[PDB]
C-alpha cells in the first residue's frame, strides 16, 4: 500500500541520476559505447547501491553510464521524456528536475566530459533538448515540469555560461540554477566562479538553490545561504550541528529540499542518530521530500514516504503540509504557484 496516494510536489531530483536501466542499455548497444553490464539486473546491482558510500565514491556511479547518454540527442530528448512518464506514475503534480547541461554535450564545452570526441551537441543545445522531451512529456501525461540547470563544484568555469542558459530560458523550462556535484571540494563554495554565477542571479531574479549540508559542515551551509544567496538548501541536515544557524534559517522559513533515502546511502546520515528530519518535523520546519538520484538508490517516491512513515511516524498530515510547503517554496511564477496551491487544498480536502 503506498505510504501517501495523493498528489505530491518534488523539487529535489536529478534527470542523469533518474534514467532507466532499459533505457541506458539500450543506447550502450546502439551506440557500441562500452557498459559495466549487459542485462538490466546487472546494470542495477553495479550502478545501483544498497549500502552507504563517501560522496566522491557515490558521484563515480554516474562514470558508468553517462557517456551512452552524454552527446546523443535522442538519448538527451528520450530520458527527458521518461523523465515525466514516470513522475507521472508516482502521482507528483508539480516536478523541479535538476542537471548539469555541460555534462552531457560534446561540443562547445572544455574539457571535454566523458572523453568524448568532439560533436556538434554544445551545451545550449542540451536544454533545449531536455525542454523538448518534458514538453513532449507533459503533453502527454499532464504533469507540470520544470528544469534546473547545475553548476558543479569542480567546474566553477562552467557557472557563467548555467546563468546564460538560465536567462535565456526562463520559465520555458528553467526556473532555477543549482550547485552541485562533490561538496566536499575545500572552499568550491567561495570559487570566483560560482559566487559571480550566484551574484549574477540575484541581480536577474534568477532563482537558487545549492546543495549543502548533505555531508559537509554547517559553514558549506552558511555559505550557501549567506554568500551565495540561495533560496532553498537542498539536504541541509548537517544544519542542526550548528544551533544558531538551523535557527536562524527556521526563523527566516528556508526551505530544505529532504532526500531521506538519498541520506543513508552516501553516508550522510548515521542510521543510529535520529534523521534530521524528525526534527524538521516536531520543529514544523519548511520542507519537501525527495527522490535524489532514484536510478543509483534503487528507489521511488514511494520509498522515502515509506522510509518517513514506518521509521519516523510520519502521518497523512505532516504529508499533506510538507507538500503545501514545497508548492509554496517551487520556483513558479506567481500564478502558476496560486494554481498548483488551488490544486493541493482541492485534493487533499
Ligand atoms: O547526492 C548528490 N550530491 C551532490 N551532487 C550530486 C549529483 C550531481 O549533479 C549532477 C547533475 O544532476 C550529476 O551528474 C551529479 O554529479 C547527483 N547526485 C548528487
Ligand atoms: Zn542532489
Amino acid at each position: 500500500t503506498p505510504a501517501f496516494n495523493k498528489p505530491k510536489v518534488e523539487l529535489h531530483v536529478h534527470l542523469d541520476g533518474a534514467i532507466k536501466p532499459e533505457t541506458i542499455l539500450y543506447f550502450g548497444k546502439k551506440r557500441g559505447i562500452a557498459l559495466p553490464a549487459d542485462t538490466v539486473e546487472e546494470l542495477r546491482n553495479i550502478i545501483g547501491m544498497d549500502k552507504p558510500l563517501s560522496l566522491p565514491g557515490f558521484l563515480a556511479k554516474f562514470d558508468y553510464y553517462m557517456p551512452v547518454i552524454a552527446g546523443c540527442r535522442e538519448a538527451i530528448k528520450r530520458i527527458a521524456y521518461e523523465f515525466v512518464e514516470m513522475k507521472a506514475k508516482e502521482g507528483v503534480v508539480y516536478v523541479e528536475v535538476r542537471y548539469s547541461p555541460h555534462l552531457l554535450a560534446n561540443s562547445k564545452v572544455d574539457p571535454m566530459p566523458w572523453n568524448q570526441t568532439e560533436g556538434d551537441v554544445t551545451p545550449d543545445d542540451v536544454v533545449d533538448l531536455v525542454n523538448q522531451g518534458l514538453q513532449e512529456g507533459e503533453q502527454a501525461f499532464g504533469i507540470k515540469v520544470r528544469s534546473i540547470l547545475c553548476c558543479m563544484r569542480h567546474q566553477p568555469s562552467w557557472s557563467l555560461e548555467v546563468l546564460e542558459l538560465c536567462k535565456k530560458y526562463n520559465q520555458k523550462t528553467v526556473v532555477a540554477m543549482d550547485l552541485a556535484g562533490d561538496e566536499t571540494i575545500e572552499g568550491s563554495s567561495l570559487f570566483p566562479g560560482h559566487v559571480e554565477a550566484y551574484e549574477g542571479a540575484v541581480k536577474n531574479g534568477i532563482h537558487r538553490t545549492v546543495h549543502a549540508g548533505q555531508v559537509g559542515s554547517p559553514e558549506v551551509v552558511r555559505e550557501a545561504v549567506d554568500i551565495l544567496k540561495t533560496e532553498r538548501v537542498g539536504h541541509g541536515e548537517h544544519t542542526i550541528e550548528d544551533e544558531a544557524l538551523y535557527n536562524r534559517l527556521l526563523k527566516e522559513n528556508m526551505h530544505f529540499e529532504v532526500c531521506p533515502w538519498s541520506s543513508y546511502l552516501t553516508g550522510a546520515w548515521d542510521p543510529k542518530t535520529t534523521h534530521a528530519v524528525v526534527r524538521f518535523k516536531n520543529d514544523k520546519a519548511n520542507y519537501s521530500l525527495n527522490t535524489d538520484d532514484p536510478l543509483i538508490f534503487k528507489s521511488t517516491l514511494d520509498t522515502d514516504y515509506q522510509m518517513t512513515k514506518k521509521d519516523m511516524g510520519f502521518t497523512e498530515e505532516e504529508f499533506k503540509r510538507l507538500n503545501i510547503n514545497a508548492a509554496k517554496s517551487s520556483f513558479l511564477p506567481e500564478e502558476e504557484k496560486k494554481e498548483l496551491l488551488e490544486r493541493l487544498y482541492r485534493e487533499y480536502q
